[PDB]
């Protein structure tokens, strides 16, 4: 198998609902699309979801690296993924949302040409994933009544921003949990909102509420503050912004700084990367969830998604960017109605196409 | 694809030549060989070679622990290698031979199935890879004059085993070199067999040999004096035997301790523990080398050749298993021919029997 040719589109999706973090507001995903055709026919799937306020990737340099790496690897073989990281490592320093286009086109052929659906080359664990959803920053009562919806449509786990205020936040945890019930499980995330001592406090005010865990209560930078949190709580502590690749991963196993660290394809280069981090965090007996941009859309999802149900050690799942898509940019992969089981089929590759 | 059923057999292999390093000597490569047969009618080839002066594993523990694995995964997908070890982990606290056995099969299946090279699955950096060769301790002259005879073979890397005393082993080392000359590259084996401050000694009296590495030049649980040997020379140290699976691997990054890894099926127990090692590796800016058991054959010899063929970061390779057999336990894989070039073909999986 060779590559033939790269080409590269821009995707503009807007949004059903403006969506608000401690970071920023997006209404619009914008993304880059990638397609990777070999010089046997075969096309391969790929996705580039920059967000400027996470990694300060933009759509424009999205789209111009995405076209320096296409033309270094006209040539290679798909399956070469070692080769082809080799490559775009050298072209840029840091682009992880062109390098995980690239990347995941050429998992979608490797799938393709091998007649397997992409999950049965990553670790085969699972076909499936459950997946929970996000409700964005708002007023205590406007939160917890979303939740009664989500609920009602079977989700099970719900991702709660905050990030205003220790006592607002607070105000919003426990408006929703007394909504919804107890049987369904509440992950926080602040988006790096908070300061050590704070951080602190505002986890263990919300002792009795049951939380599963907070994610990046402090500044991405802050690693001797996050470890600070995590050994004064009780309470599951997750890195994100604080991890982007496996060097990041190493380090923070290493400094024992979390309890759980959050992959996203985005953040470390595609799936090749996050195999990597994984393997790192299972080795040192931590956990893994696999999360998704705002700007991302029916590939990253998906890719996400089969990389999810393969890795055992991706124990839990926050795929929920195809919920809030006013329209599919493509044809099969993760649909975007909102439900919380994600069921990958028997098609090769991602399933992907149109 | 589905898992029909686990077979599993003895295989007794004398060596041409009683082989000796500072542990101990080998005479015969005794391994475990698995088919794992699929419902469709595919089967996969797997070995598992024991070193009891290694591991500890013997073949009759090896073979009572493969079969207990086999009945374990039947009706389990090959492709599902993450629930396959999940298995055989839950089955055995420890038994990395068995483990790489069912592991090795697996994958065997999965470019089978899929119909490619097992390196394509695996990373597919390369197709083909060189390996050095190893020289059994022996007298300076006559290690010096084996040394000769390989490179007329076209190896231009030759692994020296030493390990009985600084005196003896600094005069071989010095042997060799003053045989094959400085076109040679000379990796050193010690197989724990020095104290740290006998080993900085030892190395430092070398330093105009040209060493290229020094392998476990202490015993495996003393990680301390191996960082110690690691921060008093200039020389490259590589782990050995201080070296298992993918947890070692992250304690000796965590610590500093080595600058190089050597990596065996034999040791991790599989393909699917030795690139989490690697990606570790790799990720510390540690490079890794493969090697094996001498009672491996060609079904692990192929294996660990299609893996470092795939990864980037496995840069050098020590799988000479094969060219002390008297006999090949199956067709294809890597020859018995004692040669550096280990070219994989395009034969699916393995490309054995
Ligand atoms: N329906 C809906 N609004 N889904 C958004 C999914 C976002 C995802 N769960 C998430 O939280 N991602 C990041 C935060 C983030 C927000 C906005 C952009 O543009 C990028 C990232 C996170 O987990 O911190
Ligand atoms: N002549 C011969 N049969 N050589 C096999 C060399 C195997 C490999 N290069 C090696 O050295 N492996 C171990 C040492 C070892 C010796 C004997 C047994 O049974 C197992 C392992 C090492 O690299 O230390
Ligand atoms: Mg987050
Ligand atoms: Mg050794």
């Amino acid at each position: 198998m060779k590559i033939k040719q790269v080409h590269v589109r821009a995707s503009k999706i807007k949004l059903k609902e403006t969506f608000t973090i401690a970071l920023g507001t997006i209404e619009s995903a914008d993304s880059a699309i990638v397609e990777i055709e070999t010089e046997e026919g075969l096309v391969g799937y790929g996705e580039g979801g920059p967000g400027i306020f996470i990694t300060g990737e933009t759509l424009a340099g999205t789209l111009e690296t995405i076209e320096l790496f296409g033309q270094a690897i006209i040539g290679l073989n798909p399956f070469n993924i070692e080769k082809i990281h080799e490559v775009m490592d050298k072209i840029s320093a840091f682009a992880p949302a062109a390098k995980a286009a690239i990347d995941i086109a050429c998992y979608d052929l490797m799938g393709q040409k091998a007649q397997l659906p992409l999950y049965q080359l990553l670790g085969g664990y699972d076909n499936q994933v459950i997946t929970d959803i996000t409700l964005g920053i708002d007023e205590p009562n406007v939160m917890a009544q979303k939740a009664v919806e989500k609920v009602k449509l079977g989700f099970d786990t719900l991702k709660i921003k905050v990030g205003t205020g220790i006592e607002a936040d607070i105000a919003r945890v426990k408006a929703i949990r007394e909504a919804v019930g107890f049987d369904i499980k509440l992950r926080l995330d602040a988006n790096q909102a908070w300061t050590p001592k704070d951080a602190v406090k505002a986890i263990q005010a919300l002792a009795d509420y049951q939380i599963e865990l907070v994610e990046q209560p402090v500044k991405r930078r802050d690693l001797e503050g996050l470890k600070y949190v995590t050994s004064q709580v009780n309470t599951t502590i997750m890195a994100d912004e604080s991890c982007f690749d496996a060097q990041d991963a190493l380090e923070l196993v290493k400094k024992g700084t979390v309890d759980v660290i959050n992959i996203k394809l985005m953040k470390c280069g595609g799936i090749h990367e996050a195999l990597k981090i994984n393997q790192i965090c299972e080795t040192a007996g931590i956990e893994c969830m696999i999360g998704c941009m705002a700007e991302e859309t029916t590939i990253g999802i998906t890719a996400a998604a089969h990389l999810a149900a393969a890795q055992k050690n991706i124990t839990r799942a926050d795929l929920d960017a195809t919920f809030g898509l006013e329209t599919a940019p493509v044809t099969g992969g993760v649909s975007l109605e909102a439900k919380p089981l994600l069921e990958l089929g028997e098609a090769a590759g991602l399933g992907i196409s149109h």
